[PDB]
């Protein structure tokens, strides 16, 4: 179905063009579709694409607008005094300003649906906003309507939000046009999905992406599937994998490398809205913060995450106790069973759950999934459901059995409400994981688990030495193993701060010489230095010439295999602002072969100073590209909170870079 208007390659440069002629006698019916095609890579603060309002004297809250913010918020409003009605609908995090230093072609589509009472919002191919209201209002009905104008929105004669950009191409229907023609308008996306809302995972959300690249040249991801929003544990979220075979031009639909199934995997819009936005699933089991590494000897590849029995965060996790009972220099998993006031057994050799105050053996064994066994027989508990249609957020049995596990609320036998480290391996590069194993604790019984850095472990190139970097209060937690992760070890660094987020990468910059970047509290990324594979670890220095803010954000970096200007270089990821999430950047280092200093010579923008940028993963391809996957939006921000699709993936070349 045709266009009622059509026009293109408007310049907006602080001056509305007017196409009230062209436009205002061809809007007819209640329902309206806005495509729109434009760039933005100097937006004003706050600005107008598309305006259509009454211009008259005492009427400047009638208009309709379609709006940005140099945030990349992107917005409606809706706004008719004489009916008492004033709609504001927007999302944050929602658009690209700049690609390889070229301004990027935003494809908007707006659907005014009065049939269904329904406001939808898509850009670049990601519905951000759908909202159904009691009292419709079509756009073109606000009373008095008199002007349509692109840049600006004219109020009272004069021009109000002035835009600078371009409309390269803006069409108008008087329909609503389906999900399914919205999914045929061409897109030009400098950026894909790789995990996405209403994928295999079913989770709406997305956090904490890692990128690997494997011998066979297969590309792994790693990932937080996060279904209570975008929380951080306490939470409901799983740990999925995705892998590229392609250089990372398509990639597999994902699966889940850990899971527990104490709470239904359900996609779910989490309100936003400042009374109900700090809803967090509150009873479930959770993974959190993935890592991998491919082992050369084995062949294996080796996934890491944090693990939070149900209700468990870090801000509530037991300090001061590792889960785990000492006895004869080996660490047994301590349970609590149903109506004890402490923990009174422990899981022994081959799982057999044992009474500590009589040192008498049970019926119950602990399964390889940590599942409970009664006389080898499955004991089950019920599976909850969350949803928000009582107006508030609740957690209830939904009628299905699993298997019982130690993880779990409803449980006969709990773990200890503290943060635990599990393993899984892979046998088939991505394609399925083992069950997962808890590592044991490395600091002592009474010291709660270590924090797993996410991103990459270390393979070193010259042995067959695998290294996750961790964290905890006072230093970073080195974990090393010799023998394709059977065994670990602990290699402590102190640092000089207490409770930091010590979010810890590591490159090796020459044979067994290795360089640890991490997240501090100073506002400067720390480095640490290795010269014999891990085993000792020098005093901290800071970087300069990249700023981070207060509480820091998690830093991403590569050996580069090629060299640069003659030189040994690494690949940082980082946002670079003291502000917020946000100024994206790529920075190559040379190393300086005198001492092994680098010299930060090279910073590539990733999108706008303002546009968001948090936790990133950065890979060497095997075509020798930059494969970057990265949370698009302030992850910190307390007002970009339950954005989907805004994890994305994008391809550079080092020419781009430098
Ligand atoms: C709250 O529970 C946690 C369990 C393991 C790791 C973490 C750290 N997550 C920090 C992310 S951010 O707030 O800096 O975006 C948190």
């Amino acid at each position: 179905i045709s266009p009622i208007f059509q026009g293109g390659s408007y310049q907006l440069n602080n001056k509305s063009i007017d196409i009230s002629s062209l436009l205002l006698d061809k809007l007819s019916g209640e329902s309206q579709t806005v495509v729109m095609k434009f760039k933005a890579d100097k937006p004003n603060s706050l600005q107008a694409l598309f305006g259509l309002s009454n211009s008259k004297a005492g009427f400047k809250n009638n208009y309709f607008s379609i709006f940005m913010r140099d945030s990349g918020e992107i917005g409606v409003e809706i706004r008719d005094a004489q009916k008492g009605i004033n709609y504001l609908f927007s999302r944050p995090a929602s658009l690209w300003g700049k690609h390889k230093g070229q301004a990027v072609e935003n494809t908007l589509v707006f659907v005014s649906d009065s049939k269904d009472k329904t406001y939808t919002m898509y850009v670049n191919g990601i519905e951000v906003f759908s909202e159904t209201v009691d009292t419709f209002l079509p756009i073109s009905n606000i009373n008095g309507i008199d002007k349509a104008t692109l840049g600006a929105v004219n109020r009272e004669g004069k021009e109000h939000y002035l835009a600078k950009g371009s409309i390269d191409e803006i069409s108008l229907f008087n329909k609503a046009i389906s999900d399914q023609e919205v999914s045929t308008i061409p897109l030009s996306n400098p950026f894909q999905l790789i995990f996405q809302s209403g994928d295999s995972t079913q989770a709406n959300y997305f956090r904490i992406p890692t990128l690997y690249t494997l011998s066979s040249g297969r590309v792994l991801s790693s990932i937080d599937a996060r279904y209570g929003g975008t929380h951080d544990s306490k939470s409901k979220i799983n740990i999925a994998t995705s892998y590229s075979d392609d250089n990372g031009k398509t990639w597999s639909e994902p699966i889940f490398a850990m899971k527990f199934n104490d709470y239904e995997e359900q996609l779910v819009y989490w309100p936003r809205d400042n009374k109900l936005k700090n809803s967090q699933i509150s009873g479930s089991a959770s993974f959190i913060d993935s890592s991998i590494v491919e082992d050369k000897k084995s062949g294996k590849t080796i996934l890491l995450a944090d693990v939070m029995p149900a209700g468990i965060g870090n801000n509530n996790a037991n300090k001061a106790d590792s889960g785990f009972k000492e006895i004869n220099g080996h660490y047994y998993l301590k349970l609590k069973k149903n109506g004890d006031n402490d923990f009174r057994y422990t899981v022994r050799e081959n799982g057999v759950v044992y009474n500590e105050t009589t040192n008498k053996p049970t019926n119950y064994t602990i399964n390889d999934k940590y599942e409970v066994l009664e006389g080898g027989k499955s004991l089950t508990v019920e599976q909850y459901s969350v949803d928000f249609d009582s107006g508030s957020l609740r957690e209830r049995h939904n009628g299905k059995q699993v298997p019982m596990n130690v993880f779990y609320k409803d449980s006969l036998f709990k773990v200890t409400p503290t943060n635990y480290i599990a393993m899984t391996t892979s046998q088939n590069r991505g394609e399925s994981w083992e069950q997962f194993k808890l590592l044991p604790p490395f600091l002592g019984e009474k010291h709660n688990g270590t924090y797993l850095c996410p991103g990459q472990g270390l393979a070193l190139k010259s042995s067959n030495r695998l290294i996750f970097a961790t964290y905890t209060s006072g230093e970073l937690t080195y974990l090393i193993s010799d023998d394709s992760g059977q065994t670990w070890k602990k290699s402590s660094a102190s640092i000089p701060f207490k409770n930091a987020t010590a979010e810890a990468q590591m490159v090796e910059l020459r044979d067994g010489v290795i360089r640890t970047f991490f997240r501090t509290t100073t506002g400067k990324i720390a480095y640490m230095t290795s010269r014999d594979s891990g085993e000792t670890w020098s005093k901290v220095s800071y970087i300069d010439g990249i700023q981070q803010t207060s509480y820091g954000t998690q830093v991403s970096a590569i050996k580069y295999s090629q060299l640069i200007d003659g030189k040994e270089a690494v690949i940082l990821s980082t946002p670079n602002s003291r502000s917020g999430r946000k100024g994206g950047q790529l920075v190559v280092g040379l190393v300086n072969k005198e001492d092994d200093s680098i010299d930060w010579k090279y910073h590539y923008d990733i999108d706008l100073p303002s546009y968001g940028y948090a936790y990133s993963a950065i890979t060497e391809l095997p075509n020798h590209h930059i494969g970057v996957l990265f949370e698009k939006y302030d992850s910190w921000s307390r007002n970009e909170l339950h954005l989907s699709n805004v994890v994305q993936y994008i391809d550079l070349e080092i020419n781009d870079l430098t």
